[PDB]
């Protein structure tokens, strides 16, 4: 209806970063992932894997103490801020991060919102997902704030019921990205990527293999890592959403769309990303 | 003897569901798996993997607290109801699930039966396996009840000794499916799928690679997930049993039948399912 | 010197068992593995994997309580006898097993020997390895007792120093198999398989990829599982030793012999075993 | 500027060791890895995997008690010295090791330095990395001491600021290897391998896929294992650095350089090492 353009292969190819011979991990920065709780621990592993796969230099995972041991054998390259998402409720971050994501596997509580407020005083891009998504406003700051709601969370954020949202996805995503002055990645088939400056795109990749628990946690991590290796955070978000969907498409070439497990998206991304280089 | 027909490839191909571009995980529903105990923890992982592989939208695993950490690194896409199979002994389920399975890795106790009674008040299809299999009757309810006994459990349920059962497998499975008004998946070579309306089929797939611990826990999960993505729960059960056996057959093309580990069935299913699309 | 014959491919091909369509896991039996302690936990996982890969029907692992959680995510098909190797010091086994292995990852203590004495009152074949190897004698019983020493353990058992042993491997292995009335699998290049009835063979397979921690724990498990699916326990031992070495040879076709990790032997065995069918 | 030669393929091919049919694990020795702490546990797994992959006979990991369970399911071939890096602060090592590495995942504390002093009284080669790197001097002893700093750690050790170091990498590495009488592996593109006898080489392999957390922990382990299977420890260090970089190059043939996870280097090494045989 609004003729929102697709973020195409040609756009991905033109904007994906190089990883130079002369580079060191500091070039690609340290990300912080605030995720995973005692009954939703897996989100931390999914987002962690997505993030380390996606071109950062280092990852610190601020997860609950009991979640840490569940991540290490699979992703031994991450380090930890013990109970970090809880600690973030109480004070400003003291360390500097290239990008921060908060919310996968966190409960929808006021303490999580207090952590969100403290994280927003950092200068870097910040992603809010899952439990960190609420009906709220956002303070003027330097770096972008990137909200990644599925339609139900969009309802939680805006009061737009899902049946209404789905009739006019881009129009609502653009309106609320403008109102909130946040990026909104509105999930679904033809995911909408709406920017607060009015730019908006649709994602052309993906399929129903993604319609299963965990694939959004993986996407949050992919965005987090891409924010670390792209100079332009807009391109980071767009490329993450694109490549995430492209991994599901590779999967369905030889596997049934009913059978994908989200973590596998992260196993697929290395080969998929190569093809766009 | 009763000329029970085989559930053939043509029947599988005709009944397996599509996963549409327009679908979201809610289309495919949330399953509940009540499984895994302190000395039989592995059943929860096996059934969990089978279920998430088999086309559901979300999985909640109600397992013992100490089992949770054993699942997460392998299946980070599941979420948890802490001590859920124990809690289910005490009250009705408050949440709505598309399908429920109970029993893999649970002890054969009265408390497990109390959980079975509470789960049966939900409206959805319910699978009973392993520890949840007992000599008992079942209340009239909407959704099917699906019993998945091996011959020894069939003896436990009915008093038909195994040596007698095995002479007349389909005849006993049909008689007891009718008597109990439950589906009975009577395991073994040429697994019998007997419906309480008198329909009955034999499964043509599988081999002795399946004759090892854990392959039935995997099947329970496969049924659970297929109940979530098939409109017709009869087809869900039939296709699960079929594809489960078909995975063992793929395995023996290049691997010895002595050497399969059950979890691998779940690794194989993505490619096997593709071939029937 | 004694012209001990090699257990050749032709002998393996002639003696490896079928896994019939009509079989059920009870045909292949339940094995017991008594292994793994707090500072040597990994032996339980290695032997467990070897055993479940090698044609048994079920595996019970009697390991230390803290070891259990380390096995489950990798080998969810095993079930547990909590603190079983310790409990076995105190009383006779109450359950019937097709075969029992004791020792990988256990300390060389008198309590382990007390467990060995209790296990020997069962009727089945029993394997003793690692910590269960000591200077001792063995009671007359039905089933074979299979000792699997490396040269250092052979010294511990017999007082024959390693430098002397290695000059006359088969002669010492045969002499002590006769004296003790046990099978002795004397490890090394050209592993000796000496039977107490005077039969003796050399193993022709394997290479220096096996000269690393854990490969013997894996072999113990392989013997354990093969004792469950072979009618003739002599053939079980011979085939296990052979196929174990054959897996190392497959590995070195495309990988450096310096780089094998023992658990991988178990990943390789499915394809290797197929080729001998 | 100093015309430091590259350690080339021809040099690797000429110096890599054989793994003879007649060898036993004692030929290849027991390594000790003192690594991994509660908030940096993953370094122990990464270095452990690197070391066991790299031709040793046995590995003992002296890690924190809570780290042990995180390693076992992935690397069940290692055994443990419980809280070993902490215990090493208090007394001389009682056991003999072929090589020792200390530091990955350890804090930069005085107690770690006390462990370093105790480890240096052993006769064998010793690697110091990460937390074990400090501004200090080293006692005359038999075996080489191998420091593996990235530029920031080199600054910590020497006071040479990173911006200055990077202009004259080999000149500074050679000067300080001479001053300290240690080997210095100065990490980065064209890693410098400076020996205290004045020999110096550059490493020609690797790429920016290595510019991510954990790849240096993996290298520490690779050096540790290669010190066990090379007679000449100089060649061990050179070959480790070379093959480590060569694994990143294999990865980028079909995968994006942004996407490598360090542990995968260890999965790649078996095939890469084969090609240099
Ligand atoms: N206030 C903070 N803000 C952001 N990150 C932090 C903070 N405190 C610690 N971290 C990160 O957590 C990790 C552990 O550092 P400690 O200071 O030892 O953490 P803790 O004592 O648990 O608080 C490091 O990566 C560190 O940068
Ligand atoms: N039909 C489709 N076509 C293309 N993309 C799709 C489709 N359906 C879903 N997707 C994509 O799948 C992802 C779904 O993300 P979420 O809804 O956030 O899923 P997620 O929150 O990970 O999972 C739900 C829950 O299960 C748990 O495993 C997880 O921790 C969470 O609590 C989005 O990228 C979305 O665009
Ligand atoms: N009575 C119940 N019936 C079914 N599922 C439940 C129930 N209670 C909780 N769950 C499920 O368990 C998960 C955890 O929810 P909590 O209410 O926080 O569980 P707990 O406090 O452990 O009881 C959720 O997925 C939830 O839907
Ligand atoms: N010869 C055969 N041909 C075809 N299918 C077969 C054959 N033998 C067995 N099967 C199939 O293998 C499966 C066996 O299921 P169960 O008997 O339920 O096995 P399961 O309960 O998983 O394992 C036994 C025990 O070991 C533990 O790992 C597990 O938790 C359980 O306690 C069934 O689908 C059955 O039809
Ligand atoms: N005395 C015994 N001998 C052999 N196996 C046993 C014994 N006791 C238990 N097991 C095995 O351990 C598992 C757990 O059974 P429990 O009797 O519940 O064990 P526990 O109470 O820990 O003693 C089962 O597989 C069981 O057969
Ligand atoms: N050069 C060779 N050629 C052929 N086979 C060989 C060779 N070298 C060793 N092997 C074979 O490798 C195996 C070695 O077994 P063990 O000596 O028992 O090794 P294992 O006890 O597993 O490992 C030593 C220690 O490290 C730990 O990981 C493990 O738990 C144990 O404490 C035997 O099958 C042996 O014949
Ligand atoms: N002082 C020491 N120096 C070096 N290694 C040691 C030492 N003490 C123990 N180890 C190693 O740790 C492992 C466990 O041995 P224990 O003596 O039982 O250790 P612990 O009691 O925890 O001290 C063995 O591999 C052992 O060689
Ligand atoms: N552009 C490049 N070209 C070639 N090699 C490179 C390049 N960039 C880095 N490398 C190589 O990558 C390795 C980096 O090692 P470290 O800096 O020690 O990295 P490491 O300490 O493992 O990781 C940093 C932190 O993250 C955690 O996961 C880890 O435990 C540690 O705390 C070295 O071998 C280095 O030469
Ligand atoms: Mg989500
Ligand atoms: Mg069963
Ligand atoms: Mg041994
Ligand atoms: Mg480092």
């Amino acid at each position: 209806a609004m003729n929102v353009p697709f973020w195409t292969e040609e756009h991905v190819r033109a904007t994906l970063p190089e990883r130079d011979a002369e580079s060191h991990k500091g070039t690609y920065g340290t990300a912080l992932l605030l995720a995973g709780s005692d009954d939703m621990p897996g989100a931390a592993l999914l987002a962690g894997l997505g993030a380390m796969r996606s071109g950062l230099g280092k990852l610190v995972i601020g997860t609950s103490e009991n979640v840490i041991p569940l991540i290490v054998p699979v992703l031994p390259e991450a380090t930890y801020w013990r109970d970090g998402w809880k600690k973030a409720a109480d004070a400003q971050l003291e360390e500097t991060y290239r990008a921060i994501a908060i919310g996968p596997g966190l409960p929808q509580t006021e303490s999580v919102q207090q952590a969100v407020d403290h994280v927003l005083t950092a200068d870097c891009p910040v992603i809010l997902d899952a439990g960190a998504l609420a009906k709220r406003t956002y303070p003027k700051r330097e770096g972008p704030v990137i909200l990644t709601p599925h339609p139900g969370e969009f309802f939680r954020m805006t009061g737009v019921p899902v049946n209404e949202l789905q009739k006019k996805r881009a129009e609502y995503a653009k309106e609320w990205a403008a109102q909130l002055q946040t990026v909104i990645v509105l999930k679904g088939n033809q995911t909408v990527i709406a920017f607060p400056d009015g730019d908006c795109w649709l994602n052309p990749t993906g399929n129903g293999a993604l319609a299963k628990g965990g694939t959004g946690d993986t996407l949050t991590g992919m965005i987090l890592g891409m924010l670390c290796c792209h100079e332009d955070p807009k391109h980071a978000v767009l490329n993450a959403v694109y490549l995430h969907g492209a991994c599901a498409e590779l999967w369905t070439d030889e596997h049934s769309a009913h059978t994908l497990l989200a973590h596998e998206l992260s196993d697929i991304l290395p080969r998929v990303w190569k093809r766009f280089e």
